[PDB]
């Protein structure tokens, strides 16, 4: 149907805007602390601590399969990145501090993205 195509054009355009959002979020992590999944070879206990791991490469794979139907879904995954790190790592660590900074800086980007998704529909 024609509706299904228009819908698909909206998903596709949302994917366009989310890709740009992702790239901007990833730039607030120049250290690349959040680029890849936590290695279970190097942190073998990780899944005892963290039930839903997340990282920017895993978000990107989902994005490119058009797996985010709305901004809310995308923000859930970004929040997992931050929130997982702030639980596993102590407050005095470079990891914890990197998550705080990402969250703060990410906030601005996400604030405007929400306006764009509402505005453009
Ligand atoms: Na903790």
């Amino acid at each position: 149907s024609m509706e299904q195509v228009a819908m698909e054009l909206r998903l596709t355009e949302l994917t366009r805007l989310l890709r740009s959002v992702l790239d901007q979020l990833q730039d607030k992590d120049p250290a690349r602390i959040f680029a890849q999944p936590v290695s279970l070879k190097e942190v073998p206990d990780y899944l005892d601590h963290i039930k839903h791991p997340m990282d920017f490469a895993t978000m990107r794979k989902r994005l490119e399969a058009q797996g985010y139907k709305n901004l809310h879904e995308f923000e859930e995954d970004f929040d997992l990145i931050i929130d997982n790190c702030m639980k596993y790592n102590a407050r005095d660590t470079v990891f914890y501090r990197a998550a705080v900074r990402l969250r703060d800086q990410g906030g601005v980007v996400l604030r405007q993205a929400r306006r764009e998704v509402d505005s453009i529909g």
